[PDB]
């Protein structure tokens, strides 16, 4: 009946989070770890680890469907939790999961359907009266993406429909820019996902990147917890976000929560999801839907109160959201703070931010009033490899004025010591020393058009 053991599909921190909501929720837990992740802390953080992957390659290791499910059967594993990235959107994955009889702690297996494809993603907010970007209907060819920037009018996005994380995605402004980044966004739509499905679309300048918190049950309750701004961006990468859009009027940030509430009802969406929209003086348009617990899920914990995660592992054992979780209704979700995340990761700000790799000699750690810390592999001792991303820990600091968080993150980011491994954290202190980002009007092109944010100071450092 009741699920009691639970596997973790993913490694790092955001394990070591499912791992800590499971002992809260009383459920033992279960790790899986590649042969090159053995000195991981997740690994350790459980109470039964397995070696996934033998001879692979430890992203495939990670992302090995049958080993995962064999070692849930084996173990006893009622329920996997997948993260965010590796399988956590993989239709195939959940797909396996449930038909083996175990829980996947996720959306239904046709949200993950519509919400995989950007085309269907888009053709689902139009059914639900969501605007969208104006763009092309569906994914074109290089000639019909030609006339649809002669209709349109320069500038124009180009997305492939499986590029995330900015893979495929390049502007254009010009025919043979067009051109060049039709062929680049091929090249890398047919190398990572092995299909070439592009969709060029009318490219907004200097959007907020507003995204808004879903949980949905399977009763039918849908809410959401408020919105989180990620308008802090370097090349189109995520660097820090903000919960909540100080920058945006309260207003507007209901009108963008309703919407995504609205899309997420007309789908009849469940468990964890976040509905993103780009923002640009008082229209915003949907631009896709993230089915899963995002990394940016913290702040949104904070500003609201609610463990996500917690949510998620009690949607997937079937708990009423207002009955049974407890959580009160939607005009009764507060607002308590304003929370800013930052993730200290080992790319290198003064050498074209390239992950860099090494032994951390040394590991300190800020506390106290208002920070939250969630650590991945950061200890002292631990090796960074070229393997895995650059994640050292995020950390989160809130308050009831966004002033004061901008005034505690400068603390911990001063206060935060590794050596041995060259981090982001003189960029992290110059993002936020920043009067742009003070003051919440910050937007994609922030960091882009800010020669500045690249003035690192010289650090004695001595020792
Ligand atoms: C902690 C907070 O409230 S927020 C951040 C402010 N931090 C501090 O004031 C702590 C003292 N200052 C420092 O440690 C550093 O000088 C910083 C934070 C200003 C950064 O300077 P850095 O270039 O990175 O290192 P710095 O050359 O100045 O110091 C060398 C070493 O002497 C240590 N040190 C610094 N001040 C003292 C001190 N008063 N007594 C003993 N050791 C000290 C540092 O911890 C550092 O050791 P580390 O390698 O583990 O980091
Ligand atoms: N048409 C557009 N015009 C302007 N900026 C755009 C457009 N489409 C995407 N962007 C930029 O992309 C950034 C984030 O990318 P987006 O949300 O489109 O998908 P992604 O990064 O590929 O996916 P994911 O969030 O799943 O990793 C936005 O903050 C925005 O700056
Ligand atoms: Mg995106």
């Amino acid at each position: 009946s009741h699920m009691k053991k639970l596997l973790v599909a993913n490694r790092g921190e955001i394990a070591v989070r499912v791992f800590r909501a499971c002992n809260e929720l009383g459920l033992s837990t279960v790790a899986v770890y590649a042969r090159e992740d053995e000195y991981s802390v997740h690994r350790f953080k459980a109470d039964e680890s397995y070696l996934i992957g033998q001879g692979k390659k430890p992203i495939d290791a990670y992302l090995d469907i049958d080993d995962i499910i064999r070692v849930a059967l084996e173990s006893g594993a009622d329920a996997i939790h997948p993260g965010y990235g590796l399988l956590s959107e993989n239709l195939e994955f959940a797909t396996k999961v449930r038909a083996a009889g175990l829980v996947f702690v996720g959306p239904e297996l046709h949200h993950l359907d519509i919400f995989g494809d950007k085309i269907k993603a888009k053709a689902a907010a139009d059914e639900a009266k969501v605007p969208g970007i104006p763009g092309t209907n569906g994914a074109v060819d290089i000639d019909g993406a030609l006339e649809f920037a002669k209709t349109y009018g320069y500038p124009v996005m180009i997305k492939a429909a499986l590029g995330g994380g900015g893979r495929g995605m390049r502007v254009a402004r010009n025919d043979a820019e067009m051109h060049d980044g039709y062929a680049r966004a091929k090249s890398e739509a047919i190398g990572a996902f092995g299909s070439g499905e592009i969709y060029v679309e009318k490219y907004i300048e200097n959007p907020k990147h507003i995204e808004v918190q879903i949980l949905g049950d399977r009763h039918g309750n849908i809410i959401h917890l408020h919105e989180r701004d990620c308008s802090v961006q370097r090349r189109n990468q995520k660097v820090i976000e903000i919960a909540p859009a100080v920058g945006l009027s309260p207003d507007f940030r209901n009108e963008i929560c309703e919407a995504a509430v609205k899309l997420c009802k007309n789908v009849g969406y469940v468990n964890a999801g976040t509905v993103e929209f780009l923002v640009k003086d008082d229209k915003f348009y949907f631009i896709e839907v993230n089915p899963r617990v995002q990394v940016e899920h913290t702040i949104t914990e904070l500003i609201t109160g609610v463990d996500i995660v917690q949510a998620q592992i009690l949607i997937a054992q079937g708990k009423d959201l207002h009955r049974e979780i407890g959580l009160p209704a939607q005009s009764e979700i507060p607002l308590l703070g304003s929370a800013i995340q930052c993730r200290i990761t080992t790319e290198d700000p003064q050498n074209g931010f390239l992950p860099d790799t090494g032994k951390i000699d040394t590991y300190r750690s800020p506390g106290g009033f208002g920070i939250r810390l969630d650590v991945g592999n950061a200890y002292a001792g631990y090796e960074v490899t070229p393997y895995f991303d650059s994640l050292l820990v995020k950390v989160c600091t809130f308050a009831n004025e966004f002033s004061d968080s901008v005034r505690k993150m400068d603390r911990v980011l001063h206060e935060f010591r590794i050596r041995g491994v060259k981090t982001n954290i003189p960029f992290l202190i110059n993002v936020i020393a920043n009067e742009n980002f003070t003051s919440g009007q910050a937007t994609t092109t922030f960091i882009d058009n800010t020669p500045s944010l690249f003035n690192f100071p010289r650090l004695r450092d001595r020792g």
